[PDB]
């Protein structure tokens, strides 16, 4: 992991799964919170990594899918 960039590790990260939660990418990246957010909003301005809330057992979470057109999130969530 080390190896990697933080950018990469999210984007290699969300290429083996198509959507994974910033807690799994913590895990993964074993990164701040905000430090990965940083490189997630700098890839959502450019149109890489888009955002969507989902309901989950009581409790919203922030999910992050790679190359997903923002307005079919809307649809499928």
């Amino acid at each position: 992991k080390a190896k990697l960039s933080l950018t990469q590790l999210i984007l290699i990260r969300l290429s083996n799964r198509g959507c994974q939660t910033l807690e799994e990418l913590e895990e993964f990246t074993q990164a701040k919170r905000e430090v990965l957010l940083v490189t997630l909003t700098r890839l959502h301005q450019r149109g890489v990594i888009y955002r969507k809330w989902r309901h989950f057992s009581g409790r919203k979470y922030r999910e992050y899918c790679l190359k997903h057109r923002d307005e079919l999130a809307d649809l499928e969530h």
